[PDB]
């Protein structure tokens, strides 16, 4: 890109490298993402372009879609730190509960907004949750997966994380629903509380079995239709569900209750973002400022 000035290489995005850049005509700093190649689907540019229309305090604004020199670029508002880094920085003391609650509440608002606009994320993870000094947290990359197509591996041959993947996706369901995002957010909520990833699988089957070992191997009783999912196998080991109090100590009953509703196996039974916002866990929610080291 010329219309920009690459300050640094922020990191590795799901679809390509992410750069911290400066708009040459405005002097503004943004998050520039180069999308990894046979012409660029015209369907994608149209889909993605509609996203520039989404506007919410908890959604990282897609400023522009730039298609020039037969290369694709997405220009996003720049935020100063991601939740992965903040969690790592908060590892010794943990994120204070009131801030964890504020972040969860805000993320649910961003989800509620996108879902009401018929937009799913499908690949929520600590790396695409961005925070600022003011106490806000925003979701980036909403609607990209559907417009594009989650590739097995990036062109950088970097490992894609499966830790936040809903069980229905792992079982090979090719139809997504808003519930996949609630699942990912539930996993993130648990990780903020315990300071350890909930289901750190290193493979698709390891990821599935780690979920099974904690929540019990699903059956037709708790998840009608599961034995007919594409990758379900009658040979899956049968693990008993573990007492949920052992899962996220020392989160209180309201928090554990909300989390269990975000982690129901049946997508249809999983709580909606809108309903979650009404949960008693948020009765005393506030908006604390985080201690960010930039
Ligand atoms: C050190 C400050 C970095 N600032 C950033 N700002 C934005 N907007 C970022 C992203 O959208 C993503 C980057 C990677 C994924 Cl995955 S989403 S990173």
């Amino acid at each position: 890109m010329e219309n920009f000035q690459k300050v640094e290489k922020i990191g590795e995005g799901t679809y390509g490298v992410v750069y911290k850049a400066r708009n040459k005509l405005t002097g503004e700093v943004v998050a520039l993402k180069k999308i990894r190649t046979e012409g660029v689907p015209s369907t994608a540019i149209r889909e993605i372009s509609l996203l520039k229309e989404l506007n919410h305090p908890n959604i990282v604004k897609l400023l522009d879609v730039i298609h020039t020199e037969n290369k694709l670029y997405l220009v996003f508002e720049f935020l100063h730190q991601d939740l992965k880094k903040f969690m790592d920085a908060s590892a010794l003391t943990g994120i204070p509960l009131p801030l964890i609650k504020s972040y969860l509440f805000q993320l649910l608002q961003g989800l509620a907004f996108c879902h009401s606009h018929r937009v799913l994320h499908r690949d929520l993870k600590p790396q695409n949750l961005l925070i600022n000094t003011e106490g806000a947290i925003k979701l980036a990359d909403f609607g990209l997966a559907r417009a594009f197509g989650v590739p097995v591996r990036t062109y950088t041959h970097e490992v894609v994380t499966l830790w936040y993947r809903a069980p229905e996706i792992l079982l090979g369901c090719k139809y997504y629903s808003t519930a996949v995002d609630i699942w990912s957010l539930g996993c993130i909520f648990a990780e903020m509380v315990t300071r350890r990833a909930l289901f750190p699988g290193d493979s698709e089957i390891d990821q599935l079995f780690r979920i099974f070992r904690t929540l019990g191997t699903p059956d037709e009783v708790v998840w009608p239709g599961v034995t007919s999912m594409p990758d379900y196998k009658p040979s899956f080991p049968k693990w008993a569900r573990q007492d949920f109090s052992k899962v996220v100590p020392p989160l209180d009953e309201d928090g554990r209750s909300l989390l269990s509703q975000m982690l129901h196996y049946d997508p249809n039974k999983r709580i909606s973002a809108k309903a979650a916002l009404a949960h008693p866990f948020f009765q005393d929610v506030t908006k604390p400022v985080p201690h960010l080291r930039l």
